[PDB]
């Protein structure tokens, strides 16, 4: 489960997770859940303004927002659609030839096998599951 | 500060926070400033509801919630309607004389000396508080 706010990945929000994610816009260095639970504004892409809501909330000013909440993914999800198909196939082998970045958030639901890359295997087993292949992704 | 669903005053949300509250509900043992951040609900009163929506929030399965937020007080506010006057010396007063109970959020508020009992001193030094006579509810 990826807890949005939850940098550090304890299951709870604290400093600690800002500080981590305040480091990682200034030297990346999040792994793929980390970016999914970095991404506290849902737009796809981990920033700054995902800092500044995090910062607000930890202050006790925040507006509304998931911080706290369980993200919504399925392994293999890339647009998170709730279907895999080869619309999330499509994405993946874009990454992977250059011709399009999965964004920062959608890279753990591509991650097939979980080993925080996105390679040739995780396009493999996206195939095999849309095909009927295989029951379930590894990861 | 209060900030909602922070019961230890640590300033973040955890299990801590959740324990601490369940076991009140088991043996009533609160302070008046740990009342207010347990009213989740913000309803006033400090009951299941609120524990059970601070559980929720911490498995990661809550709505859309005042958990984490500060909830500003004004001392001697006891409506909360920005002034303090009369209006909140006859709450106080009525809860000391058991004509009507304040709600367990709004004892932080009335408690002008910060021992967790509302009774005569909080109603004489809001009075002064109301005349002028002091400068500041201690
Ligand atoms: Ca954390
Ligand atoms: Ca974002
Ligand atoms: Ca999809
Ligand atoms: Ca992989
Ligand atoms: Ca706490
Ligand atoms: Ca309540
Ligand atoms: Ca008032
Ligand atoms: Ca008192």
């Amino acid at each position: 489960s990826v807890k949005i706010g939850d940098i550090d990945g304890n299951g709870e929000i604290s400093s600690i997770d800002y500080a981590i994610l305040k480091s990682h816009l200034i030297n990346s260095n999040l792994t793929f859940k980390q970016l999914a639970a970095a991404d506290v504004d849902g737009n796809g892409y981990v920033n700054s303004i995902d800092l500044a809501i995090l910062q607000m909330y930890l202050l006790g000013k925040g507006g509304t927002s998931d911080i706290g909440k369980n993200r919504i993914y399925t392994y293999g999800d890339i647009d998170n659609n709730g279907i895999v198909d080869e619309n999330d196939y499509i994405l993946i082998c874009n990454h992977i030839n250059g011709t399009g970045q999965l964004s920062d958030a959608s890279l753990f639901a591509a991650d097939a096998d979980g080993n925080n890359v996105i390679d040739q295997t995780d396009r493999i087993l996206i195939e095999k599951y849309i095909t009927g292949r295989i029951t379930h992704l590894p990861v």
